[PDB]
């Protein structure tokens, strides 16, 4: 029931809403679901499958204590330390919390509307390439246009990573972008 | 105004609370809902009218153009003042308010910082007296859009010259006009 | 208007996030930084004066009360009008502007939706003529406070009646007045 | 706290300046925006530590709950203490400091007058022992928020009772603890 919201908005606007203002309100109503637009548990499943589950805390390559699916700090802010243990279900919940920076980034940077499956796939990509890369990205140019084609094709462009100091195609990244692109394309 | 009912309604849609991003989104739409352009007030028309002679019968000004009221040449419906026309004071106020819309539009476009109504009215009075090009090139507008409101106020007083024969000079009464407009502009209350 | 720099600065002061109570506090203070000011316009006063006679010396109205100007029975200083009083038209207009302040307040209070200045003007005229009590209970006001501005405009014309020997009937002139007020309410 | 961007943003909204009344209402919002934020000091933790023995091996308390350190039953990461757990004195201090964070928050939220660090530390020691609810409804807090510091100090001494055979009775151990907390609260120089 958006009638109270629309009436409260009429007050702010002077009594009536223009057609453009109705369109801007309608965009806001989509963001007013409880806790805002978030990655779904299926989107978390999409992401976890590309990583290893560790039930015991361990030190990553740069020395940082890590648990679960790459978690270094628990939802309450406390750092993972030696001797920590987690279940699969805890590891999923920790990863969901670690994705919140990237959920927020997709919501902010994407100005056109999105289906939940498009959103989940975009969170997977941005988790893996970073906020800055996504923000500066030709993909975000084409997507902010309701072009769910040049954006979905731009997934496959992000299959490079560093080997011996240069970028080269990483087979695992090629597979992951194909799965993400297929997710973003679901009906 | 307080947007409380807007946020209350949004809060209930969002399950009892708003996240920081939801608050930011609501603030963007508030910006786009709240009307942003403004008109000169009747107290602003009085500020300008004060210094003008009122004519209730149409007359020819120095270049032959039929005029009525407080310098009106064309009515709101676009019809030129003609010989034999008559007006009341109330009509003359209404005609000059329409005459002023040129300068209301210019102050709205050219000023990029928020204005109180009293500030807006005093600027329209100045622009009416000096015109859009002088205003737009002014140090007044530069200091104002830089949020130096008090610096902008002081610049009212430099616009006290008018043409006499082939030159400009400080006019008897123009300093006093600018002073009154500066005082209006710097009102702290009501 | 633009509240984003205010909320950005408030968020950073609060430690990087705002609670629900803090958001509501910020909204409350913005309304004190930019408060709404609503008064009858000069044309709205004219709209009402249209219908009244100017009296430059006090007379008794139909119920015996001494009146002067455009219907003034108490001066801005609180003194009641009395026999022998005289006034200029400028004084009369000043008294009448003060007379309408009570109704500027009442329209602002009973109406909970925004109003264009022309809408506000026409409503003060109506409420001055019919009184707050009739206004409060009116179908007009319920539609208006529902943001049904078109519906409220058409309700003007039902207020063309008054009391003769103890019940309602149409008063000559009130139909024309309500028609003029409706037009006024509906300008663009 | 740097309130200048907030005032400057408020000035902008208001047409370039603030009236005296607007400054006064903006200052009230600032009070609501800035957290009281005091933390217990290391010396305050020592005050609370001293009432308990350090236990380096997990043990079951008097109601069966596995416990370690200075009365810790749940680690900072949220994991319950379990049988076989061991800790160092430094870890046990850490767990205590996390255990106190709920009560640090409560003292900050409930006290609305300025507090010396030593005053704050002693209040956290009391509230940890008596709980947030008892402190919230106390005469101590009402005298304290009235700027009656000396009266609040005296109110420490009335919190020396605990349950004995189902009713409240004075417990000398609590009397001695309240005396030390009051002495700590009244420090200066």
């Amino acid at each position: 029931d958006v009638k109270p919201f629309f009436d409260a908005a009429r007050e702010l606007a002077g009594g009536r809403l223009t057609q453009a203002q109705v369109d801007e309100l309608n965009k806001v109503v989509n963001r007013l679901v409880p806790d805002d637009v978030d990655i779904s548990d299926l989107g978390v499943d999409l992401i976890r499958q590309f990583e290893g589950l560790r039930t015991r805390a361990y030190q990553d390559s740069v020395g940082i204590w890590t648990i679960g699916y790459g978690t270094i700090r628990y939802p309450n802010g406390v750092a993972v330390k030696a001797g920590d243990v987690c279940t699969e279900e805890q590891a999923k919940s920790y990863m969901k919390h670690d994705l919140q920076k990237f959920v927020k980034a997709v919501n902010k940077l994407v100005t056109v509307p999105l289906k939940q499956t498009q959103f989940d796939a975009l969170v997977s990509l941005v988790y893996n390439i970073g906020e800055g890369a996504f923000a500066g990205s030709t993909l975000l140019k084409k997507l902010n246009s309701k072009d769910y084609a040049g954006a979905a094709a731009q997934f496959l462009v992000w299959n490079k990573g560093r080997v011996k100091g240069k970028l080269e195609v990483i087979p695992g990244l090629t597979n992951r972008r194909k799965k993400e692109k297929a997710y973003f394309e679901q009906h």
